[PDB]
């Protein structure tokens, strides 16, 4: 009886703490900057246009088209690198092309069967599949949905789902919102599971390089 | 030679610390309360009786029967909610019906293929399959076992295994023992992997509501 | 505008911390002790010779041959135990036969489909398959390779990959280098995911027993 009351009080404390955390995340999402360089429809159309070719040729053509359409906002060939991404129980790899305080663009995918938590979104993400399959299991439902090359899954602000990718699944991902808040999730398993400090090095390095490119382009466009 | 001695001393320290942790868990489990509302055979039979229907109809009928035989011990329809559960490398979802200091009842399952650590049990758990398959790989053996709808897997007090569930696997779970000790494992991956603070919110909220229902029924009785 | 600079500075802090960690791991791995009892080719051939039999008979014969060719360096039958191993998102089981400050030998495998991060290697590992399949996805590439019984996968000093094992995959693993540096990765999921303190107990116990056996053999060979 007394232990039950103590447990209920502790659970209520954890409840209000977690609620405060979620509210602070929502506040940082709301009060974030809304200066956007790209649009989700643009990236979706550009990725869907090349979804029928081989995924490597699609990567190359999409990178060339992005550098053509937005000069100074895409990393150079010397800065492109495949970096592992372990998060929410799943493992894939990314190649970052653009990343700012409010937007990011990358090529994400896995060559093996994987799956796990989508990650509690607090920014808007869009994934247009180039190859493979994407099984999404939304919250509150007991059934999943499959998406194929050409489809574009939009992960909204409040959504959390179960993601699963078959072997050889590759897609182009564009994220809009409070981008730094995603880093934590993208590195969670890197910190407490894989102990891969060199992957963390590569991730923070490519993010810092993208931020430096954005600042340099800003200065060159106001200079 | 010296680094070997330092490593051995560190290993012995970790050994005694882990042993003390296990001893504290065992002591809190044994000297825990044993006031039981349900029995594992009751829940097992109730789930096996409706395992042949569709799993949603089975959920509905099992909830109705539980409210009929135990009215003040099952959450209301307004309090039922599917909450994600990330633990031991696997991901599923639960709907809690009953939960006290010594017992809990829920509907657990996944719509995708998943698997991982069963979690070092320090309470007794029972899962009666309604749909899908349950692959259990016990500790110390090199072979696994498959379980189908109608079967009931009993996770004993000391057992730790490797669990795996195929897509669309749904079952009814009843646990008796030191329930708070399970929260740690049930929230480990929620804390250090998914960063899903809202799922933690939902979990602690439904547990607090179940405890409140139990306390209200106790006070009214 | 200012937040971009602040975020870049924070990323530089994380960058230099991770770089120091990687450099310290490389330096502590280098200039390390070089007292080696086994060689990867010996273990590879011993396992490949018995890869055609049942994996349990193969385990037994390999243990007998290891005790025959290297007496006093393999644990006794009373000290052999199957211990779960949760790491990098995957889960298997091990039976440790030899383990020192510079080398370790064990029988590793899983009875279920599993996979995840290989673990950022800072020691040289070799896995010779007795049964099942081993899918390895090296870093920087978008395609994986499958290995079958008889094959030997060599995880080099700097490599990090994605490992995947099908149900019933069993192999003999020999690791050479700075063995303690692997311990962290071997226990990460045990600490922050499974909460399995008894598996941690078993792991540290068998490692201490292997170290004690090695020290006893050293003393008996100089005594």
């Amino acid at each position: 009886s007394v232990d039950t009351m103590a447990l209920w009080l502790g659970l209520r404390a954890v409840l209000v703490v977690a609620g405060l955390a979620v509210l602070l995340q929502l506040i940082r999402g709301w009060l974030s900057s809304k200066s956007y360089v790209f649009n989700r429809e643009e990236i979706a159309r550009l990725a869907k246009e090349h979804s029928g070719l081989d995924y490597e040729v699609a990567f190359s053509k999409i990178i060339v088209e992005l550098r053509k359409k937005h000069p100074g906002h895409i990393l150079q060939d010397e800065d492109l690198q495949w970096v592992f991404v372990n998060a929410g129980g799943w493992m894939g790899s990314m190649c970052l092309l653009h990343a700012s305080l409010t937007e990011y663009v990358l090529l994400f995918g896995t060559a093996v069967d994987t799956g796990g938590h989508s990650g509690r979104y607090w920014a808007e993400i869009s994934d247009t599949i180039l190859s493979g399959t994407f099984r999404q299991w939304k919250e509150g439902t007991t059934k999943s949905e499959i998406f194929y090359p050409g489809d574009t899954i939009v992960h909204e602000v409040g959504e959390a789902t179960s993601v699963q990718w078959s072997s050889g699944t590759w897609m182009v991902e564009y994220g809009r919102g409070f981008i730094p808040s995603t880093l934590a999730f993208a590195l969670a398993d890197t910190i407490f599971s894989t102990q891969d400090f060199l992957t963390l090095f590569y991730t923070v390095k490519v993010y810092s390089k993208a931020l430096l490119l954005e600042a340099s382009t800003h200065l060159s466009q106001l200079g």
